[PDB]
């Protein structure tokens, strides 16, 4: 068995998750859809580059039982490679969202310093976004389910394996094969969430701890509910998968800065979670973050 600390810790995980991840995205509404000199061509090749890998159809199913279908343009050389840039942000900031109401409530989170949970929600959003977003992924169709809307990945000239180059698209069927626990995932967010070294986290040693609790109660929960063989090595598999993750975040971040550059498309939270201005210490440049911590929970 796990140790009651151990199952104390699984239930306050759960029950946030359960308060704070809207699996029907049944609260997402009035979010926007596509509509009916020199050095910056090396910028717009480069941001060129940064889009065309993550291709996806967008499908809204009515309640009447209609559905709109959007195919995104192929590239003509403009604009519309950003058509789905206010949607995307729109759907992130909804997610972000949610993953800082999820942090709120972890008893653990709370009682560090206010800094720290700004630095740790700014190191781990996208990564925690990503791991509830792998619970809504379908791999037999290659389609995120997100309620009534669904995102489909709009196969290029290869086939299935020319996509599985693209590592974020790998993670997604990598992490979905292993068949995780809902525990499994909640676990993963915690490991992610409670990161020593995150830029600006000064309570490394304590963050360090946490950590390792929350890591040694996924490898129990692994040893006492799937105690077979088969499962040795799913711990350390899924903590493969954290690395990478984190490898695919610092990508991302890049990616989204280039973007941001050239097309400005962030929102205020989506600004302040990865640096960017729009206008001296951790809390006056995170005000929205800050407000959203210090809110109380629903």
């Amino acid at each position: 068995g796990l140790t009651e600390e151990q199952r104390m810790m699984i239930r306050e995980l759960m029950d946030a998750q359960m308060k704070t991840f809207d699996t029907t995205f049944s609260h997402f509404k009035n979010f926007r859809l596509p509509g009916v000199s020199r050095e910056e061509a090396a910028k717009w090749s480069q941001v060129r580059k940064d889009l065309c890998s993550l291709k996806v159809s967008l499908q809204l199913r009515g309640e009447d039982g209609s559905v709109w279908n959007y195919k995104p343009p192929a590239d003509s050389g403009g604009k519309e490679i950003f058509s789905l840039l206010p949607h995307m942000a729109d759907m992130s900031t909804y997610m972000f969202k949610g993953i800082i109401s999820f942090a709120k409530v972890i008893s653990y989170f709370r009682d560090l310093p206010i800094e720290d949970q700004i630095s740790l929600l700014k190191g781990a959003a996208f990564e925690l976004c990503q791991l509830r977003f792998n619970t809504v992924f379908n791999a037999e169709t290659g389609t995120w389910e997100c309620g009534r809307l669904s995102y489909c990945l709009e196969d290029t000239a290869g086939g299935f394996q020319q996509l599985l180059l693209e590592p974020m698209l790998k993670f997604h069927y990598m992490l979905k094969k292993l068949q995780l626990h809902e525990e499994e995932y909640v676990l993963m967010q915690a490991i992610s969430l409670f990161s020593p070294d995150r830029p600006g986290v000064l309570q490394h040693r304590v963050v360090d701890q946490l950590q390792e609790q929350f890591a040694i109660t996924l490898k129990s929960y692994i040893e006492c509910n799937r105690p077979q063989p088969a499962h040795r090595f799913l711990f350390l598999k899924i903590m493969a998968m954290l690395t990478e993750l984190r490898s695919i975040n610092a990508q991302h971040t890049q990616r989204l800065l280039r973007i941001q550059d050239i097309h400005p498309f962030a929102t205020p939270l989506m600004q302040e979670l990865f640096g960017i201005t729009g206008s001296s210490s951790l809390t006056e440049r995170h005000k929205i973050l800050h407000r959203l911590l210090q809110e109380g929970s629903p």
